[PDB]
DNA sequence: ATATATATATATATATATATATATATATATATATATATATATATATATATATATATATATATATATATATATATATATATATATATATATATATATATATA
């Protein structure tokens, strides 16, 4: 019962607006994050060492190319985003259609080299398709 | 008449705390007139070096607190678009049971 009716600029604003003002109290932010501590910091370290990795694995691999500067970045996300989805779904066919799907989305949006994604690919998944 | 605590009249001696008239000496706390030296706290005239707290002119690197231009990922507080489930505080459509005013 959260997204069942429609939601005008001005109610959602006003609600946004509401949570902020009520956030920002002393006792409720404290209260709040102190509760959660525990739990950010098993979340964090549960989920960050699998991208951690995936960093310095990618960073080796645009090395061997000749990427340098924000044309790194490009492929630094690329492969984020691929470890988002083994994070998320798995290995298998769905695996393979978001591969599949994101190097369609960053050759034709960024203009990255086909070459290096396949690379990037391969030094995630363990194969260029990543089947 | 004797012992004690005091004030006197008359000269003198001894010990102590002070003020003088006359010159001199010693130790101490100071202010001066005349040059010079030593240690200490400062302000200067002239160049230079060392350590420290800062502001600059010119490029570069490192750590920290923030704001960006560009896509992406992770943890956290929220608002959404779409259907579904769990826990909690409520109001209803329909009959029924239990506890309470």
């Amino acid at each position: 019962a959260k997204g069942r009716t429609p939601r005008s600029f001005s109610q959602r604003y006003g609600k946004w607006n509401a949570k902020f003002t009520a956030f920002s109290n002393p006792t409720v932010a404290s209260t709040i994050l102190t509760n959660v501590a525990p739990i950010a910091q098993g979340n964090f370290q549960t989920n960050v060492p699998k991208f951690t990795s995936v960093n310095e694995q990618v960073s080796a691999v645009l090395t061997q190319y000749g990427v340098t500067g924000p044309s790194r970045a490009i492929y630094q996300g690329y492969g984020l985003k691929v470890a988002r989805a083994l994070n998320r779904i798995g290995a298998g066919p769905a695996l393979t259609n978001m591969v599949a799907g994101l190097k369609a989305y960053y050759v034709s949006a960024y203009g990255a080299n086909p070459e290096i994604l396949d690379a990037v690919t391969n030094i995630i998944l363990g194969s260029p398709t990543g089947y």
